[PDB]
């Protein structure tokens, strides 16, 4: 049909269409005013691919390798040692905090614009080792359809990710239709100064915020100032975001992207170092969280090139 | 004329109309794509009245008075002593940091929703000691017109204030047409938990962010992810915000609300404990900042009741 053409008939497609209709039709008992139609998405594993590692970790790896010729101490200092020796099991222990700390330690003292240029150049030159396309083409076509569908019904679509806010902001508008003011992520602190008479923001070697696990409802409440009426995630790091939206007196809709398709994408859940999905999957039924089976529910995974 | 009906012919009205036309007309050399049309306003002294004190300070005063029966130590502990003894000169030393610390110390341990209810009840019951109307009716009608005019031309209007984000969010949408996700302010840290099975955010006795002076470009860059193309302020605390927008290679528009009208509002600048305007006023000409003379440039100050 017209809406969600890459989605087969499934629990998830039925729930999405029913819910959006119910909250946007004047006179419906569940009608939500346009201004309150906030929906939050994780990025890694929800909107795009996160195997064999988080894309920002791939970026951090290349950056460390490029910088390593000035750092004899990195042959022994963690996590740089793991990065240099290509030790993927060690790197899986970083999490959101470790990933932003690694990025923080390697890009302090430069401006926001300098960092953006670095990210932009990397994300157009690097490619996925499996798909041999830019990482920004390893986005999920069915989720692009979902984003458009929601925006057509006057939802504001936000990203709420553990990844670095400034890693996603350079390309999220072009790729997802999501502007920088609707991207929430982990961050370092900034300092204002003038350089050559030019006002700039400079990155500090200090953490500002880690937007994962119980951090997600905090990031949402601080930045958006509203409880979202819908949320989509894929891992146990999304548990609190989904709960905040769906549980107690709130009656919002939560969905989980379940990676079940080893042929067209990757199959993983409870054992995965990246995007581990276990506790949230077990509790889905009791919470009313609707699970998207990628293998069965999506007609295509990625957009045509 | 149709646009800005409460604005007389003035440098400010000419600059606003010219600039908005220039950046929103297809084919103009200064055309700014719709997605980039970000404008930032201070609140206190820019959108509404801040004499005889910041409205949030009035709120904090009432809250301290209500709570004082449980705090024998407040007879000696500052700033509570000053609040109790009605010592306005001492209270003028607080600034944005002190104001948020005072609010932080008196509302820790309650939920975001509990705090919102407290603010909402106060702001509808309290009244300005001069105008004898709710503080939310002591907003500037010409600025309401400016906000509408900008939104009609597809600008996104943000507040960027030193005051508490959660003090403004309960009423800013109704009063200014600005939703919570477009309010930037000072804040305390939050913690996620469940209370009676209900997911909530709880206020901590810990500062998160102070959004004043050189903090304003930081708050803007972190939350919005964009340099605004226009900004309006009124005090020296807005200097960095205006500079960030107008100076160096950026060529945005900055305006300053100058309180020159003692008859219809308040007259103050260089000597005022609240909304002190001195360094920014002296530098306005050199920066290209356009000064709004309230006495001469505005046909009315407040909306009709
Ligand atoms: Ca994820
Ligand atoms: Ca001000």
């Amino acid at each position: 049909e017209e809406p969600l053409p890459s989605w087969n008939d499934s629990a998830a497609r039925r729930a999405i269409l029913e819910y959006v209709k119910s909250v946007t039709t004047e006179g419906s008992p569940r009608f939500v005013p346009v201004s309150e139609r906030i929906v939050t998405f994780d990025n890694d594993g929800t909107l795009w691919c996160e195997q064999p590692m988080y894309v920002q970790l791939a970026f951090a790896l290349d950056r460390v390798r490029l910088l390593a010729d000035k750092h004899p101490e990195w042959r022994t200092e963690e996590p740089f040692r793991a990065v240099i020796e290509k030790d993927l099991p060690a790197l899986a222990k970083l999490g959101a905090k470790g990933l932003t700390e690694l990025t923080m330690a390697t890009h302090a003292g430069m401006t926001d614009d300098e960092f953006e240029n670095i990210v932009t150049e990397w994300i157009r030159k690097a490619r996925h080792p499996k798909f041999h396309r830019p990482y920004t083409e390893c986005v999920y076509q069915p989720m692009l359809e979902l984003l458009a569908f929601l925006r057509q019904h006057e939802f504001k679509t936000f990203i709420v990710s553990g990844a670095g806010i400034e890693f996603m902001r350079p390309w999220a508008k072009e790729v997802y239709g999501i502007p920088p003011e609707q991207v929430i992520g982990s961050s370092v602190k900034l300092k204002y100064e003038l350089r050559d008479g030019k006002p700039v923001l400079v990155r500090l070697a200090e953490l500002n915020f880690i937007d994962d696990q119980a951090g997600k409802p905090v990031g949402i409440r601080q930045v958006i100032g509203r409880r979202p009426v819908m949320a989509v995630g894929n891992s146990d790091g999304d548990y609190e975001m989904l709960e905040y939206v769906t549980s107690g007196p709130a009656n919002g809709l939560g969905l989980i992207v379940h990676h079940t398709d080893a042929v067209r994408e990757f199959a993983y859940d409870r054992q995965s170092p990246f995007g581990r999905l276990d506790r949230a999957l077990t509790d889905a039924t009791s919470k009313g969280w609707i699970v998207i089976d990628m293998q069965r529910d999506w007609k295509v995974i990625f957009p045509e090139s």
